[PDB]
């Protein structure tokens, strides 16, 4: 759904089956060679960075992913719980899913939540509280 010209920071695309967000994109022409794009991704699943090139033709599928704010409520040790701070819709996350999130949880803190396919991936607090 998306093509190399459109590439840019924050754009969310599907890369090797993984949800990703573009950190930075650089167009380059080698003298003597084919032109192409040097792209860096944040892989929202593994949190890891990765870097890849594309010739001018190539595309990637759009990924539906968005960051919503919710307040952390509680944890059962398995899932962690939130609700949108907009209409108060409740959502829960997998243990791993929250990831590094765990040690920063203050009940009633309002966080930002990375969400793919109506299901949550990553959790980013208000920096420090």
């Amino acid at each position: 759904t998306h093509s190399t010209n459109e590439f840019r920071g924050g754009l969310k695309v599907m890369v090797d089956g993984d949800p990703c967000s573009i950190i930075d994109n650089e167009f380059v022409k080698p003298g003597k060679g084919q032109a192409f794009n040097r792209v860096k991704f944040r892989n929202l699943k593994t949190g890891r960075v990765l870097e890849r090139t594309f010739k001018s033709g190539e595309t990637l599928p759009a990924a539906d992913v968005v960051e919503v704010e919710m307040q952390y409520l509680y944890n059962d040790g398995e899932f962690w719980h939130f609700m949108t701070s907009e209409n108060y819709e409740q959502h829960a996350a997998s243990k791993e899913a929250v990831a590094e999130a765990k040690q920063w949880l203050k009940e009633e803190a309002l966080c930002m939540v990375t969400m793919w396919n109506g299901v949550p991936l990553s959790v980013e607090p208000p920096n420090f509280v």
